[PDB]
């Protein structure tokens, strides 16, 4: 019933996603001379170190709150995707997957302590 519980745990959470091999495309900003059309199909940037720094600097209220950004990174990669059987989307995928795995308890956890507290 720990309120606060979340907040290392993402941060040993976003460890693990940092180094698989998987996170590479999605740690920081698309360079627009690779990417020309990026900003055209994607309004909203994110990335983990984006995720990250926002934790670190005590600007999430919740883990929703980062669940919220850390999902954009997936949309975004699957709305600029030309094909569903790209690298970088596949990539997106298999993360996505590894992410919702691990999250799912600290989502729980944390609304359990906030019931609690509330109870
Ligand atoms: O250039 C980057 N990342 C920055 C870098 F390279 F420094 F890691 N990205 C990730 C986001 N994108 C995608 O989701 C995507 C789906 C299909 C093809 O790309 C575009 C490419």
């Amino acid at each position: 019933y720990d309120i606060q519980a979340w907040k290392k745990q993402c941060e040993e959470l976003l460890n693990l996603i940092f180094q698989c091999e998987d996170s590479e495309p999605f740690r920081q900003p698309v360079d627009l001379l690779e990417y020309p059309d990026y900003r055209d199909i994607i309004d909203t940037p994110m990335d983990f170190a984006t995720v990250r720094e926002t934790l670190e600097a005590g600007n999430y209220e919740s883990p929703m709150e980062l669940c919220k950004d850390v999902r954009l990174i997936f949309s975004n990669s699957k709305a600029y995707t030309p094909s569903k059987r790209s690298r970088i989307y596949s990539m997106s995928l298999r993360l996505s997957a590894f992410f919702e795995e691990h999250i799912s308890s600290v989502l729980s956890d944390y609304k359990s302590a906030l019931r609690f507290h509330k109870r």
